[PDB]
C-alpha cells in the first residue's frame, strides 16, 4: 500500500516500488501492512509515481 507502482498485474503482485527497491514483499505483505486480506492491481495513479503506468495493488 505504501509506495507501489507497476504496469502489469503480475508485476504489482510480486514486486513493489518503482525500480524495485527492497520493500516489496509481494502484494500479500504489502497489504498486510494495513491489515487487509488481499490486494488487486487497480488503476490508481493517486499512489503511482509512474502515472504512465498507474497500476498498484489495492488492498481489500
Amino acid at each position: 500500500q505504501i509506495v507501489d507502482c507497476w504496469e502489469t498485474w503480475s508485476r504489482c503482485t510480486k514486486w513493489s516500488q518503482g525500480g524495485t527497491g527492497t520493500l516489496w514483499k509481494s502484494c500479500n505483505d504489502r497489504c498486510k501492512e494495513l491489515g487487509r486480506k488481499r490486494g488487486q492491481c487497480e488503476e490508481k495513479p493517486s499512489r503511482c509515481p509512474l502515472s504512465k503506468k498507474a497500476w498498484t495493488c489495492i488492498c481489500y
